């Protein structure tokens, strides 16, 4: 199909997944975007070190099997995170150094693959072990003290452990090319390939925002891996602010990349998320879809004035007044400021630069209007493929009232019928 | 004085005051902000009829004590809100019907306005009497019910018990002139004040929303009623989204009618607002001001390119680049696009059209650059009357890096200093 992400991403080979909170299963407005959205799934933190080996040497799958059983129920396949990792370790094992910590890295590694052999897709084996201080080495942790080689060791060992899952490396701040951590993490991959460590991808996880921005030499960052000889995938994106462009330009870089399998967004609604003030998901608190939904969709599928197919004139505020309350109408097209709209990546419809396309409720017959732009979802639109425009906060359809077609008709929300007086057109 | 908000308005022998809740006085950071801005106070509940007499005969008057009691000591008048109303009644008033309500309505007036005798500066007597269906007639209720005189005897029995107190009628929805409800109220107070009628102001609450928007013809209303021999004020406002220039222009226009007593917010930061989903106020959940605090207190202390006044260079993006992450600096002057900022109404510094000013931290020396705009407080700012600009996140000012006049000097937040390497004029 092409009307939601997992069977867009499936168009080109690719999946589309999402983190799942098990506490949040049992919440039908988040299983059901969920299960009709995605093809693939992470457990956001039921398989971590700490939750599934709560005491050494004793394994508990409960809360990761809750996440598994739900993925497999609903037709998607299982990203394991993750095996390995200076975080989110159980008490026991933080008290745990050289050789005792290094043998129980290895046990949790065989305890947890041994338990899901052959029903994951991918493993995230290693996690973010390299720094931030821009010196592009070694993260200092318990794990690097035991010895250098224990990054080859967890994957040698989870290689035996199930050889029919992919072993990734997975980090953050590795997108941009030209950062030390970036080329210190490619520099270790070529090792393990020259050498013949077994590793089969690499996790980008892709956390965007003011102070890491998505930079579009990430292209290349991901070819360059690519020509190593090994897959790369986008494992827990999300950005701050959900510009559309900067979702639909990450998107493309992953379609034009043949070894990129998929995209994983880290969460389902903003308000999931482990970030939710910066709201970087695709789907607002309410569950509806934002405006970088729509543009992803888009890419995934291949992808002035506005002017209504089946009347042939233009969304044009009335005198162009710029009084709020004003409600817009159709009027024969021509060059005018009033007749002038610009779509931000916000998904706002703007006039006269700080006037917004604003929708004065959510039912049916909804008076359209401009109002100065602030933000609300009620100002948030969707510009879908068919031509139809979609207010986010209210998922009605721009409308030309009584299908009119003359000068003067009045615009409104109503339930979507893809009819001609709903389908406009951008010149 | 006029670096706060009350100080101001009283420059011009007016108030500035906001919506108290008793159950906030514990919080300091409320009180903090409460205390310092405003000198009038409403109780936003303590003072309602359910509040003041839960039993008939039984008046309780705890929670409107202690927020009088605050009030005066910290400097404030206060309006007593509300003594006739159809919403909010206890249990025991929503049986009674003719007479009998007629006499408990007088009895709670008596019983509430003794207990503050010559303690308040205005009552709302009668709160939302008129209809809001388009007819401009009174609202079916019980209290109209009892006959359609009710009005008039309250404000009889009012003038009575407290000769002291400003005795006003408060509604919503009588803003805009041209509205039928608001020619019912007009026509009331006319009526009222040629028969001798007591009643000494009328408050329009002013919730001001796309539903219900502010129009300029907000000032015509009241300057017409002024006319009438009666003082108006704004009493509960508040506006979706909380545009600057809106701000100022209610500002601007109770300023403009002598009879203007002063403007009311509906309550401190946008957390402590009954319509929080719509920011309509002047601070925000953390206390900072807001872009529209600003406007307003520029407002009441009378009444493109940004170049510094140090270097006499202006705000520039270098190489009129778009891509995000892109620190800003200093540069020759000249009509460029990536020269040309445009201050929008929610506080944002756009060019580009959809680029925003945007700080990737809150601490000194963060750097400032543009990012998509996706309205986080972190792009929003305030223009000074004393030309420094702040950002509301950081609350931290735009600062050339040491001072520096040439061309690439880069532009940071630092601690504000009144330095001319922090003073900006607007060209
Ligand atoms: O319908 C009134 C008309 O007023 C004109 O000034 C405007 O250019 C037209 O687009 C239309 O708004
Ligand atoms: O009432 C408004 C509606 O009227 C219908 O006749 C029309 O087909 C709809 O698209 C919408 O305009
Ligand atoms: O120093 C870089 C400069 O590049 C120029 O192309 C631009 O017009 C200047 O405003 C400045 O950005
Ligand atoms: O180092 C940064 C600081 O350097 C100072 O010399 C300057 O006065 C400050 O405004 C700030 O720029």
């Amino acid at each position: 199909a092409e009307s939601t992400l997992g069977a867009a991403a499936a168009q080109s080979g690719r999946y589309f997944g999402t983190a799942i909170a098990s506490g949040k299963l049992g919440d039908s407005a988040y299983t059901t975007i969920a299960s009709r959205e995605f093809n693939m799934v992470t457990a956001e933190n039921e398989m971590k070190i700490d939750a599934t080996e709560p005491q050494r040497g004793q394994f508990n799958f409960s809360a990761g099997d809750r996440v598994y059983n739900w993925a497999v129920q609903n037709g998607k396949q299982v990203r394991g995170h993750t095996l390995a990792w200076h975080s989110q370790q159980p008490g026991w094992m933080q008290s745990l150094s050289g050789s005792t910590l290094r043998q129980a890295m290895i046990d949790h590694i065989n305890g947890v693959m041994g338990h899901y052999k052959g029903k994951i897709a991918q493993w995230d084996v290693v996690n973010e072990a390299f720094s931030d201080d821009g010196s592009g080495g070694r993260r200092d942790s318990n794990l690097q003290r035991t010895g250098n080689d224990w990054i080859e060791v967890a994957f040698r060992t989870a290689r035996a452990a199930d050889p029919a899952a992919k072993l990734c490396y997975n980090d953050y701040n590795i997108e941009n090319w030209t950062w030390a951590k970036t080329q210190g993490v490619y520099n270790m991959v070529r090792d393990f390939k020259q050498r013949g460590v077994p590793i089969d991808c690499v996790g980008f996880q892709s956390h965007f925002n003011s102070g890491s921005p998505y930079n579009s030499n990430f292209r290349t960052t991901l070819q360059n891996f690519a020509a190593l000889g090994v897959d790369v995938a986008i494992t827990e994106l999300d950005i701050q602010g959900a510009s559309s462009s900067t979702y639909a330009a990450v998107t493309n870089d992953c379609l034009a990349v043949s070894r990129c399998l998929g995209i994983t967004v880290w969460g389902v609604r903003d308000t999931d998320s482990w970030r939710s003030g910066d709201t970087p998901l695709l789907f607002n608190g309410d569950g509806s879809k934002k405006a970088a939904y729509t543009a992803v969709l888009n890419a995934l599928n291949g992808g002035g004035q506005i002017k209504g197919v089946g009347s042939g004139r233009c969304l044009d505020v009335p005198n162009a007044s710029t009084t709020d309350g004003t409600q817009v109408q159709l009027y024969d097209c021509h060059s005018a400021t009033n007749q002038q709209w610009t779509y931000t990546d916000a998904g706002e419809l703007r006039v006269y630069g700080d006037k917004c396309l604003d929708a004065a409720g959510t039912g049916n017959g909804t008076k359209v209007q401009i109002y100065s732009c602030w933000g609300g979802d009620n100002q948030k639109w969707r510009l879908n493929s068919d031509g139809s425009i979609v207010g986010v906060q209210s998922g009605l359809c721009l409308d030309a009232v009584g299908g009119g077609t003359a000068n003067g008709t009045l615009i409104q929300l109503y339930s979507c019928s893809n009819g001609s007086n709903q389908r406009w057109t951008r010149t």
